[PDB]
């Protein structure tokens, strides 16, 4: 596992989300579930308990944007960058941004926005990418392994 530079984590467990628009290729309960869905993956083994957001500026800014969108790291259009999020901190930071010319499914016969959004969540709580793993950095029954949990309990902790 690795973490960002200077070891960035955030320093308190309760942390909010807001989802600040939707993609065109799914439901918005299909796309809520996906988030509610990959959120739980990292709340289960961690002492972080994540909460909903409608108005306002929450920690994670979840949001579907396509080429220049505000930032630094404008998209690609379809394939090659598929999503990317910021380490712990404050305004753009924890943010994660996906890129709306993918084809995101409920399924895998497209993009899958749940294992997406799960490896972007990472990134949103500080884990960077691994070496063996849903931290790994390519996109390709399923279970959080070893070596991600390693990531996420040595910088905030177990359940
Ligand atoms: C399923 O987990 C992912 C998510 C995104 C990507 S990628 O868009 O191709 N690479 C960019 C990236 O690392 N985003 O966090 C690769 C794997
Ligand atoms: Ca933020
Ligand atoms: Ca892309
Ligand atoms: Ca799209
Ligand atoms: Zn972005
Ligand atoms: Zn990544």
């Amino acid at each position: 596992f690795r973490t960002f530079p200077g070891i960035p984590k955030w320093r308190k467990t309760h942390l909010t989300y807001r989802i600040v628009n939707y993609t065109p290729d799914l439901p918005k309960d299909a796309v809520d579930s996906a988030v509610e869905k990959a959120l739980k993956v990292w709340e289960e083994v961690t002492p972080l308990t994540f909460s909903r957001l409608y108005e306002g500026e929450a920690d994670i800014m979840i949001s579907f944007a396509v080429r220049e969108h505000g930032d630094f790291y404008p998209f690609d259009g379809p394939g090659n960058v598929l999503a990317h999020a910021y380490a712990p901190g404050p305004g753009i930071n924890g943010d994660a941004h996906f890129d709306d010319d993918e084809q995101w499914t409920k399924d895998t016969t497209g993009t899958n926005l749940f294992l997406v959004a799960a490896h972007e969540i990472g990134h949103s709580l500080g884990l960077f990418h691994s070496a063996n793993a849903l931290m790994y950095p390519l996109y390709h029954r399923f279970r959080l392994s070893q070596d991600d949990i390693n990531g996420i309990q040595s910088l905030y902790g177990p359940p």
